[PDB]
């Protein structure tokens, strides 16, 4: 797993969630973003899996790490893994094309802010603020969609830039168990961190090289 | 029955009043299906964590009974994460609003500038399955109709935690015809009360303290019926 991990380094694996996390060594990981599928459901069934990926990263996480995890009454659950939940961030997508009049405009998603337990007590999460803009210092961020990205359903690259930028410091290990179209991992290469993706998609995988190749290293954040 | 002939007594007497008594008392004493709309923020303790809990599951637990079908319940819960047991109530949760307060004096650089409080929006469940809540979104402007509110807080209020007259107007605006009762077991200074009043609707609190029950008497008497959203 240590040696492991020299190889995994600046990554994009295709290999199921719970098989990467479970190769991964203890106390390993800095920063985790990830927004997880509806699916590899039962009710049951998911929040049991999603239950293993969440104490799988307790695992991982370094002491004083975070994981920012996107969902789209998942709390329920989310309470009873290793992982402390720390703050929830609220993603404002700024519209939406759901307009139906039974209910209030959809237009948010939860970004769930975790941080390591160790030994069943909390820790302080490694945070700088002050390396953001205003914009982004407060607990709701908007964010449009981005509409370049080729995944059905991706998370814009800024997102994980805002995470990465505040829990880590350069060269440091940014996971994310989902890739997708390799968003986190973007971000974090971007921002001169380490990188780590797992999914079962070689289209993605695929996807994210290309991604990777055709596009200029951009950090969208601003000082 | 007694029970019944005892609440509707209860209901007749209670309306249009702040009713100085215990919460789950106040929410006994009334019929089935007699409440169209409850807006409520529910106090730090009564009058641990587990006894909260279990407290709060009961004060929902009334509310549902309480409910009109097709009615509505809006919880805001100031500031283990909530959800975990207001999910195990008989009420089933709709939609959790964001209130957006605007700023916040604590800026501790630990977290993310904390200026938002959940509204969780409640529908009455009969039988084990869920009712449509009546819901009227034409009625708000265009800045209202999303599922974040930025909503300033109230600068006048003399109460120590209240929340703003405005908030409680989109609540019973968009869930109430006129004439319908709106609830808050925990009145406070009356808020949603006066916005009841003030969009012409019938309305009953409950509150522990005479001083908040006095309170609301004196601004409702000098307040001018204005209504906040127009
Ligand atoms: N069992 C699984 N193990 C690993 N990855 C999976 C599994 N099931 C689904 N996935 C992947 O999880 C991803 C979920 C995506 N919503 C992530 C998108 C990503 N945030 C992006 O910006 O592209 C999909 O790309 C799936 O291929
Ligand atoms: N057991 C109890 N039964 C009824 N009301 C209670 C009880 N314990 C505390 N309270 C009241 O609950 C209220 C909670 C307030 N934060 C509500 C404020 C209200 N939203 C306003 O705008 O003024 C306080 O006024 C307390 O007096």
């Amino acid at each position: 797993q240590k040696k492991k991990l020299k190889s995994f380094t600046n990554k994009y694996v295709v290999l199921d969630s719970l098989e990467g996390l479970r190769s991964l060594p203890d106390n390993s990981v800095q920063c985790v973003v990830t927004s997880p599928p509806y699916n590899k459901m039962n009710e049951d069934d998911y929040q049991k899996w999603q239950l293993q990926i969440l104490n799988e990263i307790n695992r991982i996480l370094k002491p004083g790490g975070s994981a920012f995890y996107n969902h789209k009454p998942p709390e329920k659950f989310l309470s009873d893994s290793d992982l402390e939940l720390y703050q929830t961030i609220i993603w404002d997508r700024g519209s939406t094309v759901n307009q139906n009049a039974r209910y209030f405009r959809p237009y948010v998603e939860k970004i769930f802010w975790f941080t390591k337990s160790i030994s069943g007590e909390s820790t302080t999460p490694k945070f700088h603020r002050d390396r953001l803009p205003e914009y982004f210092k407060g607990v709701i961020w908007r964010i449009p969609p981005d509409k370049r990205n080729k995944h059905p359903a991706p998370f814009p690259a800024i997102l994980a830039e805002i995470c990465i930028l505040t829990t880590t410091e350069e060269g440091d290990l940014v996971l994310d168990p989902f890739a997708g179209s390799g968003t986190t991992l973007v971000a974090a290469a971007s921002l001169k961190r380490s990188y780590l993706g797992f999914d079962i998609s070689s289209k993605y995988q695929k996807m994210f090289h290309q991604r990777l190749a055709t596009s200029k290293s951009k950090v969208h954040l601003w000082l």
